[PDB]
């Protein structure tokens, strides 16, 4: 295909990804500034310098304008806007939502998008407003799906296959389920702009998640209209990958000032709570008296900086497994948004499938909501089993009482609350009892049998490290998180002790030789994997005959490993050869 | 009389202020960058251009050095630093904390300070560590106090009188108490560095509060050694006015990067979550390539931009009455900071004493913690009596049940939680019962008796605006808060119905004439005022005989009107004359 997309880092149902469109590579989450064909508040050439590798414009507005049209047909949007990154373009659907009708056929704008050398296109999907009559939502959804099919047969460039269905979650699941079967590269989530403008974030959350539940996990998700910093953290935590903002410009023309926590009127500002190129050298008292053109141009730039800045913040958060903490923080920005944050944590089932097994950061109890974070409810249940068998419970700030044997392990030992948690180191006689517990906790039921007869080496400190058995190393407890890193010799033991498909990732006959030699496993070569597998889990690489080929760490979840056709499914530690 | 301090604005127990010394002005909260006489990562002249109008140095270090000592006496720290702002200077008592004994007398450095042109000095107060034995905390405190007395005598310049009772609330109270009755202009709160470094914010909160309860409200409070953006919001909310940072540079020397939510290691940063002049043009990798010196510079400059920016944000927050929201947001930066926040809300008594009675902003329900904000707690108590009489309860998102009569008054009507609160308009019979309920609420017990024989006129929207009797205007329900604004007649009636000192602001013999007309009352002419008075409450201006002179609105709390010698106390609406 013409669009590649692979996962590089994650946290929550969120992910930092590498997206390649016909040669142009971009890193997501990304926000594409909306540029107006006529009044370009900020020249595309400048957005380019600022670091925006993807922008978006209106095919329709251009199509309907004498000059714009001739220019686009004459030089293509790229030369016309003098921008060289990814130029996405919209169909006019938004105009179709605002005005109820539009003077162009679904076939016409698609053809036109091709004639002007657009990078990514969009067909005339119908944005059913929120709360609209169920009949209308259904009728309009079929016309949408209808045009989708057409677009699928005439498209020669990458395209947006927008998910509609107004406020009915079953319709979103349907729309997403069907569009995912077709050949489209990116999946926007439409019809939410009205909700965003009404601060009805809880509805946006329900709408987004129902769509994410039914979409193929391997295609980018774009949240149409979401162009205000205030939702970036939350949306990304949900799995949104792309945003488009016109607000940075529209607000500027209205002397309105963006902030990661909301918006402020220029006239209500006494100070500039920012340090961007604009705010670091100008004052509100000054801005206020400058020409309207200079005032807009300046607020525009600032708004873009704030946008660029939160996105950067979100990504750095993901890189350190602290996305939830950031969401929690941004949740205090507004009642409605707090409501939405609480709502998002209810979807534990959805969020748990992708929630990493281990993070670089520590579990911070920084609110009541943090007690409902995915990593907490999961660590709780997996624990029940262990505690009842190993007893010797100890007190825990966050979890309450957790066996002293899981106390050196994430998230229990790698967490902090109001009161410091006192880790309980092993004793020469204890050692193994730990590894057994951890094994049982990390690998599931029965997993301890693979280590019973093992000797545990303790470090200069009372810490479990090398887990050996008459000869070589089975595993090793990681200092950074108290979980086990498998040695080929331990993978073998786990492999025989646990029944297939447990911990397994089945690979191509073609991939086989590579695993054996130790190379990492790429998703496209994965034919099947244990559904229970979560990101960063220890994994048993195997062939269709369940023959151990190598052992490593997963980057995707069992299900993703199957769907994905790009990226690495497994980082391999050691191969059998 | 060599240092003025006035409150320009406020929110919570925090306040934006005007601090004038040596004819030099600076606004507060303000953070003074610590300048090491010897090594200087970023030059004072540079710091000044950036915007730091006040800075602090180590006189003792300048003293124990031939080179510096010389240039200091020769040119006075102002030229020796090429800095034309307010130069504060520390005694070296901090070196006394890190080692156990400096080599200079309390008298020696005080005099040296006088001789080098210092704008604000400090005496040799002893910083007892956090959890010291009470005997030591007490021993040292007395020594601190004796040196305090000497400083008071031989003082010739403005000076810092550091509250210093270790972690003993009773000792902090005593110390603050005794230093307030003495002649000093600024009161630092000391010995909390170890606490801060240890992220022990709950402890720092107790110390700061127990101190602010004993200090006289009219003097600047400096929280010694706190130079990390992370405590700013919190600290200012408790009424701290000055900060000093050495960390901006000390951190830059260990490649440590600052954030409003904590600190990060450069070799652990993929992206820069900032748009400052540095992060605006370099990437983390680019910054790691540069030589160790350029690297330190740029980081230090970044840290300073973060510091400067958090301050503008806190000040802008105070200005719009959203300072608690900000604190709540920042409370999610770390478990221990979340702990402090919760503890800070436990001090209702202290906090309530300064929380205004009416804010421009709306009450936001953004967390469990916000239901315990002063404004809420207060409103809940004051209404208990109104519901019990007037009844007509209605379901409210934050207070649960509230008499429909307060439903139009702050902070009930102007709130917002996960859900909206429909405003219950009055009929024409209710008309009065709303004014009565408000009066009983706003002015307290029995105040309603001043508005029985009154008639309430309803404007366009069925809202009660003006109250009259015999035709003359008593008071008028402010539309933006549902709080009554008194008119000379309304006051005359509250004056007789309510027992002295209720609502009274007793003024000077000199000021009596002015208040008679309508001129504003200046805090320095106030001999005594009702302790119950809160910022923006309706107040009755009167003389020692309790004769009504005029009505106005308080800009300080009762307690404050008394101690303050600078600034307005009551914006007089109209006089009796
Ligand atoms: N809401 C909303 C939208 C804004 N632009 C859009 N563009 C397309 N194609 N579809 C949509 O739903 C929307
Ligand atoms: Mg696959
Ligand atoms: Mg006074
Ligand atoms: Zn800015
Ligand atoms: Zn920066």
């Amino acid at each position: 295909k013409m669009l590649k997309f692979e996962i590089k880092a994650r946290d929550g149902a969120g992910r930092i990804g590498k997206l390649e469109v016909n040669g142009k590579k971009i890193e997501t989450p990304a926000i594409m500034p909306v540029v107006n064909p006529k009044q370009m508040v900020v020249e595309p050439k400048e957005l380019e310098k600022m670091g925006f590798e993807i922008i978006i414009t209106n095919s329709y507005i251009i199509y309907k304008d004498e000059e714009l049209r001739r220019k686009a047909l004459e030089l293509g949007i790229h030369r016309m806007l003098d921008y060289n990154g990814i130029i996405e373009v919209d169909s006019g659907s938004f105009q179709l939502m605002k005005y109820g009708s539009i003077e162009v056929s679904n076939r016409e704008i698609i053809e036109f998008q091709h004639r002007i050398g657009v990078d990514i296109g969009t067909f005339l999907d119908i944005p059913t407003p929120p709360d609209a009559p169920r009949e209308q939502a259904v009728k309009e959804l079929e016309i949408t799906l209808s045009r989708a099919r057409e677009a699928e047969e005439i498209k020669e460039i990458p395209m947006n296959a927008t998910i509609q269905g107004s406020t009915y979650t079953d319709l979103r699941r349907y729309a997403a389920r069907r569009l995912s079967s077709m050949n489209f590269e990116i999946h926007p989530i439409g019809g939410v702009v009205p909700l965003l403008e009404s601060y009805r974030f809880r509805d946006v959350v329900d709408i987004v998640i129902s769509s994410k539940m039914a979409l193929r996990p391997d295609r980018p998700v774009h949240l149409f209209g979401a162009g205000h910093p205030i939702v970036f953290a939350l949306a990304v935590a949900m799995g949104v990958d792309l945003f488009d903002s016109a607000s940075y410009a529209l607000y500027a023309k209205d002397d309105r000032y963006m902030t990661p926590e909301g918006t402020k009127r220029l006239d209500e500002l006494d100070y500039f709570p920012c340090s961007c190129p604009v705010c670091s050298k100008y004052t509100p008292q000054e801005l206020r008296e400058m020409p309207k053109e200079e005032r807009t141009r300046l607020l525009a730039l600032h708004n873009l900086w704030v946008i660029k800045e939160e996105i950067k913040r979100v990504k750095q958060a993901i890189k350190e497994g602290e996305l939830w903490r950031l969401v929690d923080e941004r949740a205090r920005s507004h009642p409605k948004l707090y409501s939405a944050y609480k709502r998002l944590l209810e979807h534990y089932t959805f969020l748990e499938e992708f929630e990493p097994i281990t993070k670089k950061s520590a579990l911070f109890k920084i609110s009541n909501e943090s007690l409902r974070w995915p990593v907490v409810r999961r660590a709780k249940e997996r624990a029940k089993s262990i505690n009842e068998r190993f007893g010797e419970l100890v007190e825990h700030p966050i979890f309450g009482r957790v066996s002293r044997y899981l106390s050196l392990t994430y998230p229990f030992a790698q967490s902090e609350a109001e009161d410091d948690f006192k880790i309980e180191k092993p004793t020469k006689e204890d050692a193994i009892k730990y590894v057994m517990a951890i094994a049982e906790y990390q690998f599931g039921e029965g997993a301890s049998r693979a280590f019973d007869d093992a000797k545990v080496e303790l470090s200069k400190t009372g810490m479990p490290r090398q887990v050996k058995v008459n000869g070589k190393r089975l595993a090793t407890v990681r200092a950074d998180d108290g979980l086990l890193t498998l040695g080929i010799e331990g993978a073998k033991r786990l492999h025989r002790v646990l029944p297939y498909p447990r911990m397994r990732v089945v690979v191509n006959k073609e991939a086989e030789p590579f695993a054996r030699k130790g190379k990492d496993v790429f998703a496209k070569f994965v034919i099947f994997a244990d559904p229970g597998i979560r990101p960063y889990d220890e994994v048993l690489v195997v062939n269709e005959n369940d023959e151990l080929l190598a052992t490593g760490q997963a980057l995707l979840s069992g299900r993703e490993m199957i769907v994905f056709q790009y990226g690495r499914a497994v980082k391999v530690r050691k191969g059998v050869e």
